[PDB]
C-alpha cells in the first residue's frame, strides 16, 4: 500500500493514472475507487492504493481518496 | 469475465473465497465488491470477477453480483 496523486482522470471514460513520486504511473479504473458516491477522481487528488497485476499489466486496487 | 460462486464470505471480517471451476478458490476482499450496495457477499452468490495478482498472490477484482 502506498500514496500517490491523480495525474489525470477522464471522467467520461472512467479511467486515468496515478502518479507516484519516484515511480511509474499506475493505471486506475473507476471500479477500484473506494467509498460512496459517484466513482471519479480529479487531477491532483491524493490517494492511497495497492498495485495488482491483471491481464493488461499493473493497475491500481483499493483506491481511497485522502 | 471469470465466473465463480461465493464459497463463503464473512461480513464482519470483510473477506471470503470464490469457488471457480477447475481452479483454486480465489480470495475476495470487500473492497473488490461492486455496487452502491453494502459491500457484502453471501454463500452461493454467483459472481463475475477478474483474477489479479497482488502481493499475497491471486485475488478477486471487480466482483459483480449476478
Ligand atoms: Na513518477
Ligand atoms: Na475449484
Amino acid at each position: 500500500m502506498q500514496r500517490g496523486k491523480v495525474k489525470w482522470f477522464n471522467n467520461e471514460k472512467g479511467y486515468g493514472f496515478i502518479e507516484v513520486e519516484g515511480g511509474s504511473d499506475v493505471f486506475v479504473h473507476f471500479t477500484a475507487i473506494q467509498g460512496e458516491g459517484f466513482k471519479t477522481l480529479e487531477e491532483g487528488q491524493e490517494v492511497s492504493f495497492e498495485i495488482v497485476q491483471g491481464n493488461r499489466g499493473p493497475q491500481a486496487a483499493n483506491v481511497v481518496k485522502l
